DNA sequence: GCTATGAGTGGCCCCTGTGGAGAGAAGC
DNA sequence: GGGGCCACTCATAGC
RNA sequence: GCUUCUCUCCACAGGUUUUAGAGCUAGAAAUAGCAAGUUAAAAUAAGGCUAGUCCGUUAUCAACUUGAAAAAGUGGCACCGAGUCGGUGCUU
């Protein structure tokens, strides 16, 4: 006898409920076969449980680094590109010179070449820091005096306007001289270019150097006052790194506002400040010049001076004349953001066409890469496609074809009734003709009464007419056709069915392209038709909006009998007149045929397809996906007899489609049988419900839960609802209380932690100083960490266990040892390719290969006393149980938490109360509880006394107090890490196990991912000392 | 008797701000 | 939020 | 007309690290005084081959067997009880 049953399901942002009952609403019990070496080979369940994971991340983050990627790719291609043209002149001068550029960064053991970078010879360094204090020194210098300039240093003012060339916010030519633009130019540019009095072309030198000498005399009048009325300040100030002084806003990492505010209060106290104070308020003390406040810096300024320097010294350099445009070019270039990576297909982001297979270069990327044909590529990927033709593309909401099929659609369902008539008839194909060209044609909206005295009454000469199926006017309408009647003037051009293509195109290209260049560059090839003033007008026309059919579904497929499309059968159909529904509904045509062909049913959906591809954020679409595998494994479970029901809620993420969209895949991935009349057999009926209902039915039989308490809660409120489902759907208080009364008490419920392994970053981002420690990643291959620093805390992707033997000792004795080794993200794929290799590269000797055993992140082991822990990393664990608390107690700290915030009847409120007042003993009982469960499984003698002697300073606080800082004692007992809280005035620590060696000779457990089926291997059998 | 270790406790640490442009879906 | 690192400090195994 | 899922591209400013910008005086040193302090180069996830002015942090992942992978297969029931689950009867 197949036992029928039912299936309720909960998705969360992070976890997932499953739950199989039965008629009686109980939850059977099953006893499951256990694989590996240990002598228990079977173990009885409870088909209930919740699967708890990861939250599910965007690509935002890896967007934004990836973007990062290639600014930092393009701008060292810039500097190199620089470094070609200036290489032949530099090999004249100092062939080393661009090596010295290079390896700057090594020590001075490590160089090839002399150690100062720009001369190579301290005496020249020593005159160049002299004469230059900063680079917009040189920056004007160059600007501004004729002689003929040292090269090298000509090529570091370039590139370092080059590698700093400002924002693009405004198109054009910006007047740097500067009625709103004129205005919008002089409030940016003072901003920027502050009192700039002295006459020169490069005004962002000046003011920098002004900023410079003002920061210099605002230290030296500082310092002096200081000197004179605050001696002991001094070394505070002035030579404390770890402060927020003057030391530390320049040698250390103090940012200009914790300046001024530790700046302010000493200012206060001196005399002679008030011009300081002034400049305080004004954020003008002692500023930087590499500032943040520059970002709104044009790049037109950079331009102008970039171009005013080569002006300057092209006389000196004859190649720079010829390269000028070059230059210029250099920094002006960016990629059109229409246009895309510039990848050989080899990516899947990329879409540009390549019309020459030469390298790209910013000097040819014109003649190279079709601008028009990578616009249109760069609309049309990733746009919405046709339902029914889902290869295709739908055309623009404006086009004339659609303007068409929308006017023959509405005119086909209409009938006229005249003197005469007895029943209503359809309008014929000429009479569609002849009514579009008499009225649509010529009115840019058609109306009942317009068409009564305008067709019926002249054309047709019937006076009386009675028009149904339209609402006092006509909504489709030529208004595209009228726009090309008002601009081409031409009405046989637009009439003749040969121009469609073209008309078609015009449309397309003007609901595509925003820049008017674009419009006029593709609509160039249609100017010989039209004159210069025609073409004009149209280039001011734009329109948006897409629609919902494509051009071959309309016009574009054929049926193989007549050879008539649904615009041509809309156009003329005879008696049938069917609509575009009644034609691709009609069995006698091949559209349905065609639209049948178009359907693909590729791979299994769901399982990727819509994962990627419904709306909404990527941690419900794992949730989903969990989901969905969940219950194929249930399924599996149940001899893959398919439940009766399913009742799935979807948790708010703290009349939904995405429930929708679940509800059809588990209706799709059940029901997958047809009938004889080719109807799908529905034996399984989907169920949606609110949250409300089951909230409701917690509180009406206080059936309450605690989120704060364990995990347990997420199964239950799946076992809820589909318990309310199938009582709804259905539809005995004394028996169906009572089994939910002895289900939500029950021990044994299934949590698992979704084993995973970690992605992500090799490391933190945060590069740490050098430091005798062997734990330092190097930025480089050849960077020796100690000498260089560099990154710091990798993340462990999986850790391996190892059976060998390891040197200890200066002896280099071979020792048998069991450890357990940690493989980083960074050394996964050459661990994977082959273990042994690696493993003797870490040291270790004789190995074991098939002991080998993977164990990632949330591993879980067993040990005595039934203690569990979660392995997070190769040196760090978790707790691995949970607080079982019986329902009386959890329903009595519920009431207690909200006993001043009851929201019901009086008398109702008045009995919790009552009974609230009468267990009050509870307290003692949950205490000793929580203590019993601490001493067997957390291990934390100092924090479980810390937490007792809390507890008795308190016994006679408030009621609703006690309950809240009861509450909160559960983070020392809740799975995953440890976690700090504060109970009433005391805070307490987290309570780390930093010790892994214990697990080695645990219980190890791998569980499926509903945990049913038990893979148990015991560690210490294999390779016993 | 000496040293490596390793086991435990407590506390600090983690890259940030902005701009431009381009289809839908779900809801006000 | 949670894991990695450092700095003391003492217990304990190995020489 | 406004919010979000986008999710992709083009962009800027920072920030971090090492090196360079000769520290001086008295003192053997510890140290005391003095002076200066604003900038520059390079990298900005290890690197990989398809060698691109491309790609590298989204998504996917219990164990065993077959498969490059995808993919597929691998685990009795019933009853009575319930502190992380136990006992009883048939069968293979």
């Amino acid at each position: 006898m197949d036992k029928k049953y039912s299936i309720g399901l909960d998705i969360g942002t992070n976890s997932v409920g499953w739950a199989v009952i039965t008629d009686e609403y109980k939850v059977p019990s099953k006893k499951f076969k256990v694989l590996g070496n240990t002598d228990r080979h079977s173990i009885k369940k409870n088909l209930i449980g919740a699967l708890l994971f990861d939250s599910g991340e965007t690509a935002e983050a890896t967007r934004l680094k990836r973007t990062a990627r290639r600014r930092y790719t393009r701008r060292k291609n810039r500097i190199c590109y620089l470094q070609e043209i200036f290489s032949n002149e530099m090999a004249k001068v100092d062939d080393s010179f661009f090596h010295r550029l290079e390896e700057s960064f090594l020590v001075e053991e490590d160089k090839k070449h002399e150690r100062h970078p720009i001369f190579g010879n301290i005496v020249d360094e020593v005159a160049y820091h002299e004469k230059y204090p900063t680079i917009y020194h040189l920056r004007k210098k160059l600007v501004d005096s004729t002689d003929k300039a040292d090269l090298r240093l000509i090529y570091l003012a370039l590139a370092h306007m080059i590698k700093f060339r400002g924002h693009f916010l405004i198109e054009g030519d910006l007047n740097p001289d500067n009625a709103a633009k004129n205005l919008s130019d002089a409030i940016l540019l003072s901003d920027i270019l502050r009192v700039n009095t002295e006459i020169t072309k490069a005004p962002l030198s000046a003011s920098m150097i002004k900023r410079y000498d003002e920061h210099h005399q605002d230290l030296t009048l500082l310092k002096a006052l200081v000197r004179q009325q605050l001696p002991e300040k001094y070394k505070e100030i002035f030579f404390d790194q770890s402060k927020n002084g003057y030391a530390g806003y320049i040698d250390g990492g103090a940012s200009q506002e914790e300046f001024y505010k530790f700046i302010k209060p000493i200012l206060e106290k001196m005399d002679g400040t008030e011009e300081l104070l002034v400049k305080l308020n004004r954020e003008d003390l002692l500023r930087k010049q590499r500032t943040f406040d520059n970002g709104s810096i044009p790049h037109q300024i950079h331009l102008g001076e970039l171009h005013a320097i080569l002006r300057r010294q092209e006389d000196f350099y004859p190649f720079l004349k010829d390269n000028r445009e070059k230059i210029e070019k250099i920094l002006t270039f960016r990629i059109p953001y229409y246009v895309g990576p510039l990848a050989r297909g080899n990516s899947r982001f990329a879409w540009m066409t390549r019309k020459s297979e030469e390298t790209i270069t910013p000097w040819n990327f014109e003649e190279v890469v079709d601008k028009g044909a990578s616009a249109q590529s760069f609309i049309e990927r990733m746009t919405n496609f046709d339902k029914n033709l889902p290869n295709e593309k739908v055309l623009p909401k404006h086009s004339l074809l659609y303007e068409y099929f929308t006017v023959y659609n509405e005119l086909t369902k209409v009938k006229y009734v005249t003197e005469g008539m007895r029943k209503p008839a359809f309008l014929s194909g000429e009479q569609k003709k002849a009514i579009v060209d008499l009225l649509f044609k010529t009115n840019r909206k058609v109306t009942v009464k317009q068409l009564k005295e305008d067709y019926f009454k002249k054309i047709e000469c019937f006076d009386s007419v009675e028009i149904s199926g339209v609402e006092d006017r006509f909504n489709a309408s030529l208004g595209t056709y009228h726009d090309l009647l008002k601009i081409i003037k031409d009405k046989d051009f637009l009439d003749n069915e040969e121009n469609e293509d073209i008309l078609e195109d015009i449309v397309l290209t003007l609901t595509l392209f925003e820049d008017r260049e674009m419009i006029e560059e593709r609509l160039k090839t249609y100017a010989h038709l039209f004159d210069d003033k025609v073409m004009k007008q149209l280039k001011r026309r734009r329109y948006t909006g897409w629609g919902r059919l494509s051009r071959k579904l309309i016009n574009g497929i054929r049926d193989k009998q007549s050879g008539k499309t649904i615009l041509d059968f809309l156009k003329s159909d005879g008696f049938a007149n069917r609509n575009f529904m009644q034609l691709i509904h009609d069995d006698s045509l091949t559209f349905k045929e065609d639209i049948q062909k178009a359907q693909v049913s590729g791979q299994g959906d769901s399982l990727h397809e819509h994962i990627a591809n419904l709306a909404g954020s990527p941690a419900i679409k794992k949730g989903i996906l969990q989901t969905v595998k969940v219950v194929d494994e249930l399924v599996k479970v149940m001899g893959r007899h398919k439940p009766e029901n399913i009742v799935i809620e979807m948790a708010r993420e703290n009349t939904r489609q995405i429930t929708k969209h679940v509800a059809q895949i588990l209706d799709s991935r059940m029901n997958t049988k047809y009938d004889e009349n080719d109807k799908l057999i529905r034996e399984v009926k989907v169920i949606t419900l609110k949250s409300k209902l089951v909230s409701d039915f917690r509180k009406d039989f206080q059936f309450y839960k605690v989120r704060e308490i364990n995990n347990y809660h997420h199964a239950h409120d799946a076992y809820l609802n589909a318990v309310v489902g199938t009582a709804l759907i259905k539809k005995d208080k004394g028996r169906d209380f009572a089994t939910v009364r002895k289900v939500l008490s029950m021990p044994q419920v299934n949590i698992v932690k979704k084993t995973e392994v970690q992605t992500g970053g090799f490391s933190k981002e945060s590069i740490l100083p050098k430091r005798n420690s062997d734990k330092l990643i190097a930025r480089k291959k050849d960077w020796d960490p100690k000498k260089y620093g560099g990154f710091d805390s990798p993340t462990v992707a999986y850790s391996v266990l190892v059976v060998a033997k390891v040197e200890k000792g200066k002896s280099k004795k071979l020792k048998s040892v069991k450890e357990l080794l940690g493989i980083t993200i960074m050394e996964r794929s050459s661990f994977e390719k082959n273990p042994i290799d690696f493993l003797e590269a870490k040291g270790y000797k004789e190995v074991k290969k098939d002991l080998i055993i993977k164990l990632p992140k949330y591993s879980l082991f067993e040990l005595e006393n039934g203690r569990k822990r979660m392995l997070a990393s190769a040196g760090e664990l978790q707790k691995g149980n949970e607080l079982a608390l019986p329902s009386k107690y959890v329903n009595f700290l519920y009431l207690a938490s909200h006993y001043e915030k009851l929201k019901g009847s009086p008398e109702d409120n008045e009995q919790k109360q009552l009974f609230v007042e009468q267990h009050k003993h509870y307290l003692d009982e949950i205490i000793e509880q929580i203590s019993e469960f601490s001493k067997r499984v957390i291990l934390a003698d100092a924090n479980l006394d810390k937490v007792l002697s809390a507890y008795n300073k308190h016994r006679d606080k408030p009621i609703r107090e006690q309950a809240e800082n009861i509450i909160h004692l559960f983070t020392l007992t809740n799975l995953g890490a440890p976690a700090a809280f504060k109970y009433f005035d005391t805070t307490i620590d987290r309570k780390r196990y930093t010790s892994t060696k214990e697990v080695l000779d645990a219980t190890l457990i791998h569980q499926s991912i509903t945990g049913l089926y038990e893979t148990r291997i015991d560690l210490s059998q294999l390779g016993g000392d």
